[PDB]
């Protein structure tokens, strides 16, 4: 039984921990425009199809073997996806592309008990993600785990909203007011990391790479034992749940403090410790091609007293540290640029505990 | 609740019913040619990748739209797939294919109780076969029914077992008592019309194209509910079991004479009746291009006492009419060179039933 995790916080065992090797930059389309920052839309318009600079994924390299040496000093398993070339274009009879990278486990797999589920995802160049993890994923399946793969979409045009007014407008609010985003109801979609577990309850959010449908998928498929529930941010851009509402114990909670959440009463009303970290410190200069600045609180835990935190991130460290928490400070300045922070580049295959409820 | 079919006999209510139009003709890779009678070589070596002869397709579209009237009539609702050109070339990060068709939804679909499963199939020019089907799978889902796709293969060299005695040998026989075929365990595989369905139990067959390991994916994922059991019969080229052992009701199967089944004694046991139909009287001249003559026996319930049987095959008809079972003859004679009878060219939806036992 090497798959087994219910939530965020019980004691490690085993993870997956992604690769920079060969990551590419993604075909600018509809749905990449509408994930990136002004600021980086030159780089994406010059650089789509090839290689992310070479000398910033030797760094980052560097940071995530450095990551995995003290995983294992920690006492922590780790398993790494097959390298693989993302260069390679492939074509599905709805679409043509070039590959991205398989450096977030977080956004394709999610372990729900003794269940691996391989996400669907939302992006024509995350198409074929899934084959870095296949060797994995096969060894827990000949090891007695379940395997799921929800339903992987056509990603024709229909299931983007061509027109989406990404070219800045803000009134993005509006239409995430409506739950309206660059993905339409087409065909079910999501990136597991859209979800968090806390026991019998996970939390997802429709954003822009997770529709309804995907949402309903997902409940559907785990209902009765487990409820999923949807929640909301004040967020013009969502994509991933993990630097807005990243769950760190029984009742613990990290809320982003500029993505405040529209059920946050739903929470207060449990009983639930809402902590809001204090801003991050990663310098503007500093390139972040797929996410914000918001990384640090993506932390890990390796159990309820002990989170893997950025080395860089001072203040977060003393917030974790004047409440009890031991932080295992690492670099991973460059693995940023991808994308992510700890929680993002992992996959909790296993962590010691029963499933539970901690909202009653 | 569009969906809910226990079994092979129930009531029927709603079918889905292949289509004919642009099947193209297989390109020739080790698989294809593991079930191509030599005789067939030729046409393959080249025929592959472009269209059947459409004056022949264009018969079978007529013979379908017929035995679609007459379902009408018998009081069963019609869904049909999405057109679609199959001599589109794809190509995955592990092979590149034309496609094949969308004439044979039990190849691809099984319903087992509220829930669709869409098989991940073995071949490569069948690798996006799905895609016909999707708009009638989402209107399930929107209407309550619960959907699965089964883990998509690689399809990677790797799976074919490059080496096989394709060639002709017979001692394909001896492979095939090792459990032995073309495609290795690589990774899981099936196509959904390996498996026979009679309630509580399903019946699944190692075949050409279902490995061990798609069956322990099927297995693992329908328990506690649903037992799934392995039988083999005498067959140096298995792919299907509906036209060798075709559970026609209760307790009652039509095992194909040329074709036993090692554990018969486990249903001699169960007390059920095993009935062997006489031989099919199709013409050799006639080309069959993809199966055995064996198609006759392969007939649709429409209910415990009726049955869709070929108009052509007499001595079948008198068979099921000296058992008091009503025959609805349609002649599908030139849809048969595509590759199925009845029962592969439809998928049960929904039968009036329950779930229930009758192995005891
Ligand atoms: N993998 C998590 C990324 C979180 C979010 N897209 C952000 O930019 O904060
Ligand atoms: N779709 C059922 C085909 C059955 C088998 N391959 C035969 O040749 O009899």
């Amino acid at each position: 039984c090497p798959v087994s995790s219910y939530n965020e916080w019980d004691p490690l065992e085993e993870v997956i921990v992604g690769r920079a090797e060969n990551a590419c930059v993604p075909p600018f389309t509809i749905e990449v425009k509408a994930n990136t920052y002004e600021k980086y839309w030159p780089f994406y318009q010059k650089q789509g199809g090839h290689y992310f600079p070479k000398d910033h994924l030797k760094k980052a390299v560097a940071e995530i073997e450095e990551m995995c040496n003290i995983l294992k000093t920690e006492g922590v398993t780790v398993r790494r996806p097959d390298p693989i070339d993302w260069s390679l274009k492939y074509k599905t009879p709805d679409f043509e592309s070039t590959g991205l990278y398989s450096a977030m486990p977080r956004d394709i797999l999610i372990v729900v008990g003794n269940e691996i589920i391989e996400a669907p995802m939302a992006w024509r160049s995350r198409f074929f993600e899934y084959r870095a993890y296949r060797s994995i994923i096969k060894d827990y399946f000949h090891r007695g785990a379940k395997w799921t793969t929800a339903p992987k979409p056509t990603m024709a045009d229909e299931l983007y909203n061509q027109d989406y007014p990404i070219h800045s407008v803000e009134d993005r609010h509006k239409l995430a007011a409506q739950g309206k985003f660059v993905t339409t109801e087409f065909e079910p979609c999501f990136d597991a990391a859209d979800f968090i577990r806390a026991g019998r309850d996970i939390f997802a959010q429709r954003s822009q790479v997770t529709n309804y449908l995907g949402i309903e998928w997902m409940r559907r498929h785990l209902a009765p034992d487990y409820r999923v529930h949807i929640i909301s941010f004040k967020d013009p851009n969502p994509m991933h749940i993990d630097a807005t509402f990243n769950i760190i114990g029984p009742g613990i909670v990290l809320s982003n403090p500029d993505r405040p959440c529209h059920q946050i009463d739903l929470f207060k009303k449990a009983g639930w410790t809402i902590i809001t970290p204090p801003t991050p410190i990663i310098p503007d200069d500093h390139p972040l091609w797929m996410s914000s600045k918001w990384l640090s609180m993506n932390v890990l835990m390796l159990d309820e007293k002990r989170v893997m935190v950025d080395a860089n991130e001072v203040p977060i460290q003393k917030m974790f540290e004047k409440l009890g928490i031991t932080t295992i400070k690492v670099n991973i300045r460059n693995a940023n640029s991808l994308g992510g922070g700890f929680h993002c580049w992992t996959c909790d295959v296993r962590r010691r505990g029963t499933l539970q409820s901690y909202l009653d």
